[PDB]
């Protein structure tokens, strides 16, 4: 438990530090024996405490106080073999999500780890079964996905929960980095010839 | 769920019994909060089991194993207020589809529930966005439509999914009954005068 | 009650199986001490349940939920000695109804049980006192009648309600069989000579 | 029990006094835990004794000695939420029943409490399942109803049986009063101009 | 007994399902040591119960409640070696009976099992010794026959009563299938040429 | 075994219900390691029991009691890669078989699954090596074929025997549906113009 | 038992004395609680002993030694309310059976007790289910019946077995007497005018 | 057991001595209470020991070490009333099997005991359910059968296992003898006239 809480605390701290989340935006979880452990709603992710996490069953009503995206996390664990999930709001990737149907990284790291990131535009993108189903089906075949104008989800598959969470965290940072590289590459080209 | 499963099971059994479908022909679905629930590809609809149905999102990858016509169902739900959809192969209606641009029932039930059934004749009519787009646009203004040489689609609009499905099923049976009445009416007339 | 329910259940299952009704088409009733017991509106007759039937008085408000044709059944019971009534939609008979003023069976069974089936063509034929009055007056002299483009009504006269209902059901099946025989007889003749 | 018997005695006395019943005509009841308590057949309603009342179940054979209209009362309790029922023979209302399909009061009291009174003309109007079904269905939507050439039924809905009975009694007196007002209004008009 | 009852039950269910009988139309029997076992009058053959069958002697009073066609069955057993008899009302075959003096199948199954089906046109065709005698004499040389405008009779000859009944039932279904094939063949030809 | 038996049972029940077979008409089989499993002669296919099936080797004596068409099934398995075979008697398709040298579906399902159905007209068509050889050679290039005046054969190719059988069954139903559509299309056209 | 045996002995003695049976021809029985008691096969009916009678159940194999017509008696008890049955061979009635489809007595006794006697001609007339069914159905509506060229059956309906047997015996003697009267009447007429 | 082993040893010795088998070719068995006792795979049949035999059930997996043709023997016992089975490789009969669809002996012994020997040519002729079904169905109507290019099977029907085995052995030797006679008869004729 101590180490696992540490992984959550670390991911929250690093996501905030890199500008992938701020304030209360974003949420993350890991698959547990009973279901999944997720961050509570409205808490400061960059400064998490053990009491800021709650276990949610894959079946039944969602405990009050859980992240509003719990319905989405639950569906992903139900339909995929995900071991951890990170939801964040990569700014550049989100901006690019209005312009692309899929994000294809130009860089090696992104091509290797993400391959291609689909951009989903369901009527509702947050805290709905609609959003949940769309995200869950996309992550059945992709490690990450973008919700147009909202944010992104990244999946961890490693056996150890702490490692799966750090894995999902890494994919999320790789996504924003790939989005930034795509933007810089395009702006440089657009500013030429020169 | 059990009740909704029952509705799918019953619709499949009844369509089969009435000769509107056989083997793995046809498919049906209902709108859900997540998107829509539809019959899987290649299953015997007259003998459906819960595992024979799957949910498909309106946005995102269409799950593997879903009905080959899922693209059409999805588009109908995207563009219309349909709460349920039934795709079947009413034999007489399909035969008449080669000869009409629209089917206008002679019987009261058909005139009341269907009014007029347009016949669409796109390049492709199955698993294609051609059919998908044409069918969806058509169902925005009509409760049912015919795809020349393929089959027909009927929509249910009631709030309860099971009721919407039964409503769609009812329109499909009304369609084939109206087509048969049209055929019988024409053949009787064609075989006369007979004093 | 169970036995009478059984009769309603069986009549619905058999009419459906024979293609005389589908979905929520048609309705049937039996005369009771209080008035009459009839199928509710919008139920699947091929799969009736006891809660799907309700009693209606000959005098007073027609209970909500009762068959939309209850006005017609009520009038028939008011004006005739009918003990049971079946309203169905025999497809071939309905197709022929547009072409005949009366259907005269060629087969012995039809000539014996039906004799002659008048075709009524009122402005309205469903849930209307038009149909109600015409149908009731017609059934005062005939065991069955056809409503042009809508369907047909057949009456049962036996004392036991379940037997009256089965009798009515039998006349309805005899009617569609006689209509089909008429059609087949005409089409065979029309396709000849063929030496 | 004492108070309830008092309500029955009072209603019988007041109905007789006002000429709504005489001799053995009429009958009344209240819904009870076991079914309903009704006046026995052929007794003098204006001078009831506790032994003149009997409880009848909503299911099964009707106890011998019960009012001949018990079958009607039973059906009303079965099909409606009636808590009490009064059957009487308002003379003017009955006379008007041959001429109207429905009685619509001109007076405020009648319009407010009765609204409109349907006139029913089933083949049989007394002690039959036919009469019972007709009356029961009418009282599902109306507080009172007239049986052409026979009499009228009025329903009480209050929780307390004594109060429901006094309520049904009041509606019955309101019906005859409204019928009398309709008659007087018509006769005055018919006798003019003058 | 149970097994024989089963055969009667199954024959009734299958004839009904195939549209060869409905309500109380038709009847069937098997030869027994005492005479023959036949369906009672007015029962729903598609839903037979053991109490719905009764034994009739070849000589003596025909028990009350026995099928109205018992006179015909009795005569067939008296004059032929029939081990079972099925009387049904194949609709297309009956329609063709008004137009043919004999029905000659075009299909192999029909040519093999039926060969030729004579059409009898007596003054009376039901419950009459007219029909009784004509039918019996006809079945002495043919496995099945048609009574113009009434129905048809098919005989079973196997030793086991249940097998004889199933054999008779099979010939009856073969007869209507052959009649339908004849009709379809003629209508297709009649609607041409169509280049 | 139970599952495979189920598939045979279901195929028989469904073919019967759809009017493609009746009594003891038709037969079906699946390829096995030893040769093939087929329905016995004279059994009611709509009501099959495990004891109603028997295995036949491709080389050696055909067991007594095996379907009379076993010679044909055997030859098909010998000469083709068929994994299952269904022989039925689709009435409209058989009627059309007298008029066509090949049946070409107008409907999409038929064009996709059948493409073209050749009509074979050998001297003999049942239990004969004539039919056996012609049918087998035909099924080497087509998924189904018609034997003029007899019936039709449809092949299943999937690896799982139960799936191959259901596939064959599906092609058989598609064949009769395509034949009916052809007939209806022609009769409607033939009865016109009708302004 | 003693009295009942007496009835059997008496009927056998009187049937023989009157020439309705001789030797071992004929047989008779009475309905018993367990089934029926019938004469054994091949015994001298005119000189019966208690050991010459055996009880047969209405269900199951027929005891060996029972009359060959037991199958017929059994069917009659099964299908009719017969309480006793007598099978005999009235000579004149049998002779007339070749010429008539039914025997209608000219005499009062015969018309009253027999009314009309049907003549049955099933392929087999003795010891077969065929004969049994024919006889049983005829006796459902008639008190006696003739089997062409074989003999006749007569039914007793009285409650007491001894009385039912004497009743069947009386009907049998009435049948032969009526047949004799019919013959004498015809011969006298045929020999005239004179 | 001793005597039965003796029968197996003897049959192996005599089959080898007469050239019907050599090395490890061939196999034989007898029906037992539990199933059948057959020679193990790859053993020297001409020099069998009790440990060279194993019992195989008619149901379930085939014990490892059993003859590769056990599947065939099993099917024969399942489908026929065979009490013993001998599989051998009669050289002349095998040579003739490429030329005939059936072997019909010219000699009395062969005609009497074999009558006619069908030649089977299934795609696979050894250790397959295909071979098993073909052989089993042929032996339902014949005492022996030839598998084109492979060898032959002969059935014993006697009650005693030892006798049934010696019976199958005799039929096998009769088959090769009949094949040799057919060959010699043909060669003599072909070498003439002379
Ligand atoms: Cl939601
Ligand atoms: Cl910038
Ligand atoms: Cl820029
Ligand atoms: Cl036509
Ligand atoms: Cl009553
Ligand atoms: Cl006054
Ligand atoms: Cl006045
Ligand atoms: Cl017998
Ligand atoms: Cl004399
Ligand atoms: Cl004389
Ligand atoms: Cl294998
Ligand atoms: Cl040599
Ligand atoms: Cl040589």
């Amino acid at each position: 438990r101590a180490r696992l809480y540490a992984a959550f605390r670390q991911v929250g701290e690093d996501l905030f530090a890199q500008g992938l989340i701020s304030a209360t935006a974003g949420n993350f979880s890991v698959r547990t024996k009973g279901g999944f452990l997720i961050t509570k709603s409205g808490v400061q992710k960059a400064r998490l405490t053990p009491e800021d996490l709650l276990e949610v069953p894959l079946e039944g009503p969602i405990p009050e106080g859980a992240s509003v995206e719990s319905v989405v996390h639950r569906e992903v664990y139900r339909r995929t073999g995900a071991r951890a999930l990170v939801h964040a709001h990569p700014r550049v990737a989100v901006a690019l999500s209005f312009h692309l149907s899929r994000l294809r990284p130009l860089d090696l790291e992104g091509q290797h780890y993400l391959k291609e990131v689909p951009v989903l535009a369901p009527k509702t993108v947050s805290a709905t079964e609609e959003a949940a189903l769309s995200v869950a089906e996309a992550l059945r075949e992709h490690r990450a996905c973008l919700l147009r104008g909202h944010g992104a989800f990244a999946v961890g598959l490693k056996e150890a929960p702490e490692e799966a969470l750090l894995e999902a965290y890494g994919l999320m940072t790789t996504l924003e980095e790939s989005a930034q590289i795509l933007l810089y590459h395009r702006l440089w080209q657009g500013a030429g010839p020169a």
